[PDB]
């Protein structure tokens, strides 16, 4: 053949600070939407990159609210939503899908780049937040984890609202994919940013 | 069929902390409004941002003047 | 031959401040886009300027991000 391009898995990608490979329902094929953003210690000012639109700033405002909310929880100081430089970027125009079906991709993505902690690769995720942050059942979490397991990811965070539809997952899919289960973003944010501290 | 999409319904599906369902007339016609509150311990402040007409700003401030004149 | 139409060699073409050598891959040739940003004292506002696009202004402001990271 030629000479690899890719990775066994995303391991070999050594996590990053942005984000943690944000699954998608790219209609075209399923990206790892590392949907990576701006985050100093410094002002505090929200904005957009990345000809992004409202849908996904409604989102990004409730993922960063809820971490306004959960504070405490993630290292971050008592001021940091009005002390850091807030300039959202998403790689593939403004959504794949129309709505923030990749909601807490950001939210992950945001809260590892205001804790300037990497979110860790080999664990891809997908899901919608409620500014209170109780996670909505995207549609067809099926997409995410078939593109998952099409990028190797094995490991998945899912809600227990989709824990319905869990079960449901093809048989192939359900045993190369173990499925990290959550209900709220705080233990996402646990499972998947392990490295965190 | 498929499995329950949503949970148990409103006699036992558990009162919320933040989000008060509300009636509306959209272009959907008939929903449930999920309300939020950014309770952030911070400076201090109040906007309602999101997807929201100056007329529903009105509504929230003329019976938020009752809240806080019904405060304690 | 003639007048040289260009330089004798491009070993040495005045290294200017604020050049930039774009090695595109034009349709017809490759080109060296020597495109130009100055700097100036101003307000912030990232002036879309010389026909920008979409994923232009946005890697302008992926640059700036990354100088954000790096300003010293």
């Amino acid at each position: 053949l030629g000479i690899p391009r890719y990775r066994p898995d995303k391991a070999e990608t050594e996590p990053q600070v942005g984000t943690a490979q944000g699954l998608a329902w790219t209609p075209v094929g399923g990206t790892l939407l590392t949907i990576e953003v701006a985050a100093v210690p410094g002002s505090g000012k929200l904005s957009l990159t990345g000809q992004l639109g409202e849908v996904m700033k409604e989102s990004a405002q409730a993922a960063l609210t809820y971490l306004r909310a959960h504070t405490q929880d993630y290292g971050l100081p008592e001021d940091f939503y009005n002390k850091v430089d807030l300039h959202v970027h998403v790689p593939d125009g403004a959504t794949p899908k129309d709505g923030p079906s990749a909601g807490i991709t950001m939210a992950t993505a945001i809260a590892s780049a205001l804790s300037r902690r990497p979110a860790r690769m080999d664990i891809a995720m997908t899901g919608e937040v409620s500014l209170r942050g109780k996670v909505m059942p995207i549609g067809g979490v099926k997409e995410k984890l078939l593109a998952a397991h099409q990028a190797g990811i094995h490991k998945i965070v899912l809600p227990k609202d989709n824990e319905a539809q869990l079960e449901e997952l093809p048989k192939e899919v359900l045993e190369g994919l173990e499925i990290k289960l959550v209900e709220d973003v705080g233990e996402v944010l646990e499972y998947l940013l392990l490295p965190e501290p």
